[PDB]
């Protein structure tokens, strides 16, 4: 193994909360970040895995006795509170992938899936290796294996030192227990440089670390062993007054109630503190985003299949296609507003739905793809063009069986080819809609707000679609030619009826108000050709929107 | 004060969790019920406190040596985990509104309303009484007030006998143990029976519990004075290898894990168990009614204004108007297509957003209802009608804005009468669809599914309103006559039409596809009278038939 012997010294985080803290953590100790709710442990362990830079970050911090960099990072991995998995992706799968991702790509896919399997046995998952991790909402690992997936995303690496940020909060006494002797393990067994910050640590759980160093808001009030704390504390004159644990009274000391802060950071200073300072390829880039592109649509493909395959939701595409047949049910081709109607209702569902249900993608993931580039699994461009592939593939099933219902049970116009042109038009518009929603989910990620924003843009989209209104005021016209519901409605009014003139001889005009219900109503002003390329320009130009929204942050 | 003895022998809950029970608690006792997690401390203090009944509970429970009857449950409290508070309620109004709904009726109103604030006072609550309480989506009182609150919430009673379910889960260190500081000056202080299932207490947190009484695998492993549990253990022959929390101790003895639960549960009825044996006018009920009612209404009020007047709501509202008024801006009285197509859209959006926010309202209160149902502190039918009373009046107000900025930006028929005709029809329509929601949101309680019936129903209503296809099959006009969107559409029509001789006398109508255009879309199947009554017997049905789903569950 490549040793890690860690130390920082006098890093204060000067927004304070750290200040004045120091020490070090050499190969084979399993460190203890102690201390109450906002004393700087979640933040000086944010700092010494290099999370935390710039002026507002001062002090040394010193890997191998020198200034963290690239490789250090490539060397050390930091274990964030907060469990970033996927939920419908199984624990084996679910790492597999990560290896396959992190992995350095000169290592072959079977090695890569050894590594992952490996990884998967060391830390106790092998008996819930084939569980799906789930989520909250869909049940699956309990909270400690969760936390231990968290860990081996960041095990497959290989990294000495393992920077763990409350790995046992909202955990179960027995499981953060064992997940604490798998830690201790690895620090001991592995030769690993473990680094975790308990929050209230048990008293079979303190007695595991081997090293303790506990803060006092932001001021590293004692660092040392972690069974010497109790004599350190007497000696200085701090003893309990009850038969009290370790942990217990070292997190109560921290905020001074005892039998006391100023005079014991004081006794630290003046015993303890110099005893710790003396202590001290253009093609070869092709390939590897194909391969992280593959990798991604991979990974998303189960997302994909539980989200726009929702039972709730495929049961709204069933009743609209039912309603839609039973409506229209053998519809007439020459009653022209009922089938118009049929067709402004169309683009109204498959517009509000596809953009609807994309808003929450971006937002929804925007944490997870975070935490997952920073680390340099994967980079922006591949995870979004794969997410986009994948929706893609996912989001045109409803559609296509929403109008291989519909068209023939309504007895839309007959033949093969202008089911095949109105299908791709759908499938189009559905494309250029899912787009419109997932650049508003990108430009702001609040899924509410982005939710209310792509409601009122497809709102507006809806009432210059061209069925609602037609008399449109003459300041008003120009959104009729931004909105994706209109271009579709004329795609499909051109499908239906061509250039009108059937329609036309049928009704005799070529009255004057029967003819233009069927005159600007079925003729519209943009051609055919001119409604296809602005609905392809579009759903690019909405993805590519989203894009530069995700390059924003 | 009334002291109150519980005195529980054998109570096992099969169909186990709980087996072999045995134990009392006496008034000035703060006895605490220990165990890892699934070992019955939950289902013992909800069976112990009244809460759980039937051939499922077998053994016996004594109150003050006699049968639980209902005289004691309105002397017994019962703190329960889960934390039902309304988010927008500050502390002091949620309280007040508690001990008005609570204290009997005979008790004056400021007599009330000085014990709240004398509870609020004891509690510690007096430095955040005018904070809103909040929740996890608005920011409010923190987790230990909250729970504060909660046992305020089951104090303004005052009972003698104080049943609290874990209290301290999810509060900080220190939160924990001012919270269980103010539970034994409960016990002592005020000589309440106090009797508490803690989680994982700390040092001083065990400490302050007088008795404790420990769970493993349902069965009563020790029972005593909190201070006994290390003497008796060791003199049972179990004893800490290293300094370990008596509560972390007495907790991983529970789970049997010690360098054991069959030895000792024998040792334990070979010892203690025998020493605990030894031991061991209707015009009143309107009155109250409407009292509750108001009480209700005031309470919700709040709720109702954070709830109705959401500002993506707003949002959506005026952008729902300023479309109505830019795309039909100066709309034309002639123009028969657009005029229909204006009303209908108003339709949608006002039979879509009442009925979708309506599937909400009761599932996200449900359980606090029921939590303040079993209680007795209001019956069903004052909360249901409270409720509905608060939407009826806070539900209009957007609807009335909206038509008040579309009705003079689109020049609808002009003149007062038709204005309040008009405005009466929508805020009815508005009231019969969110009456809809509320029936099929109160049917089933899962919100999302709420969400997507109700949108499947109100699909269907708009997909026979009577605009988007008007040769209806034979088979299927049937639905439109139960759509409250054909109505309201039907009634707009008429509104702004009449019989249609205006329009007719306008094209001189008495070719055929056009004069059918206009008679069959202006002239529908349905009177205004019958049409206004449908729409009232709707909007009292559906809230008819939400109020029996409510007395279902
Ligand atoms: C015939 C045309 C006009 C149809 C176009 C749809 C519109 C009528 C708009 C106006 C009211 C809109 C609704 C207003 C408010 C909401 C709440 C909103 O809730 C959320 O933010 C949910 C977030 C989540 O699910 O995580 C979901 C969309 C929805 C139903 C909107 C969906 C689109 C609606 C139905
Ligand atoms: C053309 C006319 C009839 C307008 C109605 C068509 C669409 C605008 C509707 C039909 C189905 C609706 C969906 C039905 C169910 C829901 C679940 C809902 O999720 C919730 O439960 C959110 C709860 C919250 O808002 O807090 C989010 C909106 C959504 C997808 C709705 C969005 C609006 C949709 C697409």
């Amino acid at each position: 193994c490549f040793p890690i012997t860690l130390k920082f010294v006098d890093v204060c985080y000067r927004v304070t909360i750290l200040s004045g803290v120091t020490g070090m953590i050499s190969p084979g100790e399993f460190m203890a970040v102690l201390g109450p709710s906002g004393s700087g442990k979640s933040t000086l362990l944010n700092a010494v895995a290099g999370r935390l830079h710039g002026s507002n970050l001062t002090g040394k911090i010193l890997i191998n006795d020198g200034k963290i960099t690239k490789q250090t990072l490539k060397r050390t991995g930091f274990v964030a509170q907060d469990d970033l998995l996927y939920p419908h992706l199984t624990v084996r799968e679910t790492l597999v992938f990560v290896a396959l991702l992190r992995l350095p790509r000169s290592l072959t896919r079977d090695v890569k899936l050894r590594a992952a399997e490996s990884v998967i046995s060391e830390l106790g998952l092998t008996k819930c290796e084939n569980t799906v991790v789930g989520n909250t909402f869909i049940r699956g690992i309990s909270g400690g294996e969760r936390k231990r997936v968290s860990i081996a995303h960041e095990l497959l690496i290989n990294p000495s030192l393992l920077v763990l940020d409350e790995p046992t909060s909202g955990l179960d006494a027995t499981a953060a227990l064992r997940l604490v002797q798998t830690l201790a393990g690895l620090a001991h067994g592995k030769g690993k440089t473990v680094v975790t910050s308990i929050h209230q640590p048990s008293s079979r759980v303190f007695q595991m670390f081997d090293t303790v160093l506990l803060l006092s808001e932001g001021k590293c009030l004692f660092v040392g062993k972690g069974r010497d704390a109790m004599a350190y504390f007497e000696s200085v004159g701090f003893s309990p007054a009850f038969p009290m644990n370790p942990a217990d009274f070292l997190l109560d000391l921290a905020n001074g109630v005892c039998q006391v802060r100023q005079t014991l950071v004081t006794a630290y200073d003046t015993l303890l503190a110099p005893q710790v300072k003396t202590c001290i390829g253009i093609t070869t880039c092709i390939a590897t985003w194909f391969s992280q592109l593959c990798i991604l649509l991979h990974r998303l493909l189960k997302e994909r299949r539980h989200e726009s395959f929702d039972l709730l939701r495929i049961f709204q595409v069933v009743a609209a296609s039912i309603l839609c047949g039973l409506m229209w049910w053998h519809s007439d081709y020459r009653d022209v507003h009922d089938r118009l109607g049929l067709l402004f209702f169309i683009s109204i569902f498959w517009g509000v739905l596809p953009s609807f249900n994309a808003v929450f993608t971006f937002p929804q993931e925007r944490a997870i793809f975070t935490r997952e580039r920073a680390s340099g699994m994967y980079t922006l461009s591949s995870y979004f063009m794969a997410h986009v592939l994948g929706s893609l593939s996912m989001e045109l099933v409803l559609p296509a069986s929403f109008l291989t219902f519909t068209y023939w049970m309504v007895y839309l116009r007959p033949g093969i080819v202008p089911f095949l042109l109105t299908l791709s038009v759908l499938l189009l518009y559905v494309l250029a809609s899912q787009g419109l929603g997932l650049a508003l989910g990108a430009a702001i990620m609040d899924a509410k707000k982005a939710s209310t924003i792509v409601t009122v843009t497809m709102l507006a989209f809806v009432l210059t679609g061209g069925y609602y209104v037609n008399k449109v005021p003459s300041g008003m016209v120009w959104m009729k030619y931004v909105s994706t519901t209109f271009y579709c409605y004329r795609l499909l009014v051109a499908i239906q009826y061509g250039s009108g003139e059937e329609i036309l001889r049928m009704l005799g005009c070529d009255t004057s108000a029967g003819c233009r219900f069927v005159e600007e109503e079925v003729i519209g002003d943009v051609g055919m050709w001119t409604s296809v390329g602005v609905l392809f320009l579009m759903f690019f130009g909405y993805r590519v929107l989203a894009y530069l929204a995700l390059r924003r942050i």
